[PDB]
DNA sequence: TATTGGGACGAAGTGCGAACGCTT
DNA sequence: AAGCGTTCGCACTTCGTCCCAATA
């Protein structure tokens, strides 16, 4: 059956897809605005308003195609738009690809230039051409007046904000609302401007100067394109292929009529066999390796690109009769030549994965297809939730004047934020990805940013038009046929000499939370691998656990103090499940089990987290800032060395072996150590407590006590000697002093006293991997654990059985 | 021996100076350093007394820092009728304690028509400031005179997690604190933030501050005297069972530092003496009891779950056992006790030093003026809180307070705007310090001498140095580490009493409370939950019953995989207390499942159905009525998948952990059996066996048959809105006859028998209805932070295009 | 059969003259 | 606008772990 709510659920799901790409943008403007006039472009390239004639509304907005000649109309636009050799103006981007482009293809205009390294003057700046990001380090040479502006995807330009490699973000926003005050002209453009970006723009220069012009043509490559969503994935067919034959006899029984659905191998075979040229769009790794050791069965000429593959430019794709690529190809450039016959797209939709637009983008950089075909297929496995484009949020939207939600609905605990602008457009990276997680909502949005391109989007069967049926019908297939066949993509899984297995690795779920926890979000996927390597062996855990539990009690202090708030952190850090690697390459995930007891946990971690703060400790900057002596080892352990000793006594042989860190083999380690310490009072203190120290360091974090070369002691090499760090090293050993002022002259002193500094020095050294811990230096966007982190440092624990 | 040396001596130094500035030991010498035009008195014999009110030097406002036991209210007296003319002139007065609301009202005669807490006309009226919230829009907007009694107590329960309409009461007071001309306010611990604040809303020259130096003999000049030592070795002799007394040990021969409480306590008990104990846990204040059942049978005790008598009551007895109870109660006036013990414990659940001390001056006047306290450390072992690093960023800073120990700021949660915001570094300081025995100490022993009191550490006659501090200080520390040894093979052994109280001390019950449960629940209802939670079916319908809330309060978790991820890691995994059938509490693990599928698939449903109703396990159950008409429509939408996970969680392969456990899946295997097949039956009829096997084996709650005479509401006794022409309609057909609600039930009373059919609600059983909930109000704990921060962040892109 | 002592190479620092930034 | 306070390129080497080949 339809199940009554499907009508409904289609209809929002396709009426919200369409509002927040400005699919409604010639209907919703001239309702709620009058004031605004709208173009119209239905046929032909677009056109801006007359660029010199006092007539034209300062500021024009324009929602026009990908492929549809808009640089051309800039140049035409720009060229008129600077009145006078004297007029000075600047050029906004978020796309590496025009900051190359634009400075070296106008040749109507001069002194244009792209972003600055070193031409900085003092202030010349005018034809400016930037990338968004690079902004901050640009602004004080702007003198904050220009006479035209110019914003190009300025969806993406307002959308690069929300990304984590943005920084100094308040600064640079504080600059944006400096320029976009109408001092100058402004024309803002994008494939997707939408009615938020129209009224954020009246509330900044009225409704009277607003313009906006719609195009709806885009050049033969995308117009005479005709993409296809299949039914099914035919492993079936890759199985008789990619593996050694089967049996002679007794094939599959099932699918005999074709299933009555075209599939995306079976097609992928017709045209490799054929002879014609071909390209093939991956979202995932995974699949992208499977259908290159497919493709050398039918043509030997492959090539595959994707993040962790070397630099290769585009012009080389003439060569290779498949290409495979993955998003990477969004910071490339286009493929002008014609080469490629047709196109297959495998999209799939996941929580760690691309946007749909972002897709989108990687689609289009091929731009004529010589036949023009396109299969595109949906892999719901992975994303089979209840959908997001709710009907109780279409009655919302409508109802209001077409704003949005800040968060799933309507609300309240919230953080710092940026300007209007930063506030204004949160809403559309939230939905960007909240409808991952639906197959229908991303299957919803990825035709629509497909149709508003003119390319005539049709499923299996139903060749000119669907109604809520016969769309649901239809997914009711793509959820099935592909789960069923997901368990092939795990036997077909490389195994081969070939195998990108940290790409392969980093594509799971498991391994996505895991480092959103733990790590710092800028590391490379092969030094994941070389920690979840030694996280698979029990010891291995071990030391990444407490040292983890030391990085946590280093950023939350209150923690080496309250009883209460450390049980909040142990259950957070070192309880749950991890993922590892295993002796065979494959992946596989441990359970940490809890403890009744954290009682000789914390005893260990609050006498060693005064020991870690007292010598600068930051395992993200190598280990220990500062050398120590063994007479500075004594000084840290002496005000409470009957108590070290106690410690890392009674771990040697505990009550109970209770979960992780007091485990059979952990509790021997140890026991096994003490044996080579010399006894209490056989040895001069600065003998035994070297001994304790590097035991108790040793085995529970896993961190060596390293000699090092420094000729004078504390974080500074000789290379960086300063007129303060001098001082202290001439009032210990007593330096005669009384120099001359200038420190060419102290250097010179020192360089003759450097025999006073020699002796024995030592710093700690953290274990090779460990190295990329999120320690307490380490700043990021805000993540749900780091709020836990604030919550726990700023909320006092209350009393409970009350008086009221 | 040990060494001391003079590393530790800034450790004492910082924490008394710190103490010293959160109280405001230093008004009269930090005023005249930072705030040079602001007038200065020091009132040093006999009571306080404030500046005439009629005449020209009868400036502006005027705060008061003067002990208790110094005639604060009296004082107040001849100062109102100074302040108060003609009776058209406009007064408000208020107060933080009932003490007051019930006092000022009854004990003004100089003045009339004044009145207590109202249950347009009003002046001369009496407030408790928890009731402003109700008192305060019904009020004229500006008026001549204002009181605040004890108002850092005052702008104190404004913090309390019961408080409500805050974000307009710290408006209402900025208000009345903005334009009234003439204020007066009166803690016994103002300081110089107070000093500050309204130096800023009302000018430097303005102010004007009164420091009271002088306080009442016997009400507040005591001779307090710590104690080394508790004494247990002479407890478990003199609670020996019945039989021979035993034989003395050389154990015994040891000076003990020349004192101990239990030694002391028996000295003065036989020698004939009256005595109250103040205990700030209970589980002492009932082993103390014992020990002076033995000497005689005039022995009471008034804890927390005890009927409190009035203190007139007391006098007839020789021992009067308490515990902080008497905070919201009258003092004890006549001359009955001869002395008084405490024993003061700091824990990080429990009554902070302030609240400590306005307990212990709730007996006012003793025979001899004696008091010995006791400070248990033994669960505050941790390093000081009160650092010089602290100091030295406060007092470098004009003496403006941090309000968080990182030093360093980003949850903006806000639920005041300006008074929360300037005093939130008050409450976190009071809170943080009982985690350390130290800075716990110091803080008691500023209290007790900003309050007259001669306070002496045994032994330490003339003075302490630093260092004689930090050896009294790890004496205690090893005393109450093997006393509480004592305290634990003596307890009160269950005279079918005071389980709660017993229960409720533990530090882990407190996590427990504040996780998973509504911080309204008594210890009573505690008990009785955590005795079912220690079967293995009864943990395992709870957690699932908490998950089934929290997939109501955070809507994305029932459709992104990664978010309940770090639902279920947070409220289905980790440890628990339970209570044993032997009568004894028990620590048990969630042990973490590998694979959360199977449940997550089952929530995702359940969740849904739950919303068709209006599901409130503490309202109720089901807030609506529904049949087997709706139970069809509940399952039929989505029914492909629900004819699986109920059967299949039965038969899994492998048994990942708690609620896929061996237990479980044959329990549920063996309940689901007796469901028929498709086929030979009614669907309706298969339809509601299935789902009372899918609700009440996992969930744990049944249907009830309705007594509702209609849908919703339909008892007949009284008429509720809307609820009979709301129904009217619904018929389809038109009455025609009249337009007002309530007559026109006789009308459904003609439909009752064609709207009639099998009606049911489920309902949630009697441990359930404590849980927090979607519908629920209370101040953010660290959970409704991060429910907050799961729902209001996306989730970013990982394998980036680096 | 008997088990370890010698060689390679990452990686953090030495020390000369110098470069950048600044204000006589 | 010459003297001058942080910071460094380059050629050199010292520490510790990996590995193996020659003994037994
Ligand atoms: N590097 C280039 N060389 C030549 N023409 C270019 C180049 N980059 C862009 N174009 C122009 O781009 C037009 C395609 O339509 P447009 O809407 O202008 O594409 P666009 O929005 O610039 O897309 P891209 O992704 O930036 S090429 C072509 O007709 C070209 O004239
Ligand atoms: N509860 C009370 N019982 C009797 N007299 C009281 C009481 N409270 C105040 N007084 C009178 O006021 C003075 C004592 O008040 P203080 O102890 O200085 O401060 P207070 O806060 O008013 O006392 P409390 O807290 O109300 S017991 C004496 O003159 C008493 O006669
Ligand atoms: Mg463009």
């Amino acid at each position: 059956p339809i199940g009554d709510d499907e009508c409904e659920q289609y209809t929002s799901s396709v009426s919200l897809a369409r509002m927040l790409y400005g699919g409604d943008l010639a209907e919703w403007v001239p309702r709620v605005h009058p004031k605004t006039t709208i173009e119209r472009q239905q046929h032909g390239p677009v056109t801006f308003p007359n660029a010199s004639a006092p007539t034209a509304r300062c500021v024009t907005v324009v929602r026009a195609p990908m492929g549809s000649g808009k640089t051309t109309a800039l140049i035409r636009w720009l060229r008129e738009a600077i009145h006078s050799p004297d007029t000075s103006v600047l050029v906004v981007s978020c796309r590496r690809s025009f900051t190359q482009t634009l400075a070296t293809r106008f040749a109507e205009s001069g002194l244009v230039d792209f972003v600055t390294y070193f031409s900085s003057t003092n202030r010349p700046f005018h034809r400016l051409i930037v990338q968004v990001e690079s902004l901050h380090r640009v602004g004080p040479n702007l003198l904050n007046n220009y006479d035209v502006l110019v914003l190009d995807e300025v969806m993406s330009t307002l959308g690069q904000l929300y990304s984590p490699t943005m920084q100094q973000l308040g600064r640079v926003d504080a600059l944006m609302l400096r320029l976009l005050r109408t001092c100058p002209r402004i024309i803002a453009m994008d494939a997707t401007a939408n009615a938020q970006l129209v009224d954020f723009l009246c509330g900044l220069r009225g409704e009277k100067n607003v313009h906006v012009v719609v195009g709806e043509y885009a050049m033969p490559g995308f117009s005479a394109r005709r993409c296809l969503f299949l039914p099914r994935l035919g492993t079936e067919l890759l199985q008789a292929a990619l593996r050694p034959p089967g049996p002679p006899s007794g094939p599959s029984p099932d699918a005999s009529p074709d299933a009555r659905g075209a599939t995306f191998f079976g097609e992928l075979e017709a045209r490799l066999g054929g002879g014609d040229n071909i390209c093939i769009f991956s979202s995932t790794v995974s699949f992208a390796e499977i259908v290159a050791r497919f493709c050398r069965q039918f043509t030997d000429r492959v090539l595959l690109l994707h993040s962790l593959t070397p630099l290769g430019d585009v012009t080389t794709w003439g060569q290779y009769r498949v290409v495979i690529y993955t998003t990477v190809v969004t910071v490339g450039l286009s493929f002008d030549p014609l080469h490629f016959d047709g196109m297959f797209a495998y999209v799939k939709p996941m929580n760690y994965g691309p946007d749909m637009v972002s897709v989108y983008q990687s689609l289009g950089r091929v731009r004529t297809l010589r036949k023009g075909e396109l299969l595109i297929y949906m892999d719901g496995s992975g994303a089979r939730s209840e959908p997001v484009f709710t009907p109780m949020l279409l009655n919302h939207v409508v109802s209001s004047c077409g704003q949005w939600p800040a968060q799933f609905s309507q609300v309240d605990t919230s953080l710092g934020r940026g300007s209007r602008i930063y506030n204004k457009f949160r809403y559309k990276h939230y939905f960007e990805r909240c409808t991952l997680a639906c197959l229908s909502d991303s299957l919803n949005i990825l035709h629509m940013l497909l149709t508003l391109n003119c390319i005539r989007v049709r499923f299996w069967g139903h060749d000119d038009t669907l109604t809520p049926k016969d769309f649901c019908l239809f997914l009711r297939g793509v959820h099935f046929d592909a789960l069923r066949a997901q368990r092939d993509l795990r036997e077909l899984r490389c195994r081969d000499p070939e195998a990108s297995l940290p790409a392969q690795a980093a594509e799971t779920e498991e391994v996505g939370l895991f480092v959103e926890k733990y790590l710092r979000s800028d590391v490379a996927p092969a030094e994941i691998v070389a920690l979840m390597r030694n996280l698979n062996s029990l010891m291995g855990r071990t030391r990444f656990i407490y040292l983890a539990l030391l990085e946590a009690c280093l950023r939350v202090p209150m923690a080496t103090r309250s009883s209460a708030i450390f049980r909040r952190i142990y259950d957070h850090y070192a309880t749950g499940v991890i993922p590892t690697i295993n002796v065979t390459g494959e992946l596989e995930l441990v359970a940490l089990p809890p403890t009744l007891n954290v009682t000789p946990v914390w005893e260990l971690l609050c006498l060693c987290s005064t020991m870690a703060a007292r010598l600068h400790w930051d395992s993200a900057a190598g280990g220990s800032g500062r050398t120590f002596g063994p007479d500075d080892v004594l000084d840290l352990l002496t005000p409470h060395y009957d108590r070290y000793m106690q410690l890392v006594f009674e771990l040697g042989h505990c009550n109970v072996t209770d979960g992780l860190l007091l485990s059979e083999e952990a509790v021997k380690r140890v026991a096994d150590a003490l044996s080579g310490c010399p006894p209490r009072g056989s040895v001069s203190e600065t003998d035994h407590a070297v001994a304790l120290f590097k035991i108790i360091w040793g085995e529970l974090f896993g961190v060596q006590m390293a000699k090092s070369t420094q000729t004078f002691p504390g974080a500074g090499r000789v290379k960086n000697l300063t007129k303060q760090t001098i001082v202290g090293l001439l009032d210990a050993h007593h330096i005669d002093h009384s120099a001359c002022r200038t420190h060419r002259q102290l250097y010179a002193l020192l360089m003759a006293h450097k025999r006073e500094f020699a002796g024995a020095r030592f710093k700690l050294r953290v274990p090779a991997w460990g190295r990329c811990l999120r320690t307490h230096s380490s700043s990021a966007n805000p993540n749900a654990d780091i709020i836990l982190e604030a919550a726990l440092s700023e909320l006092p624990t209350e009393a409970w059985p009350m008086m009221q």
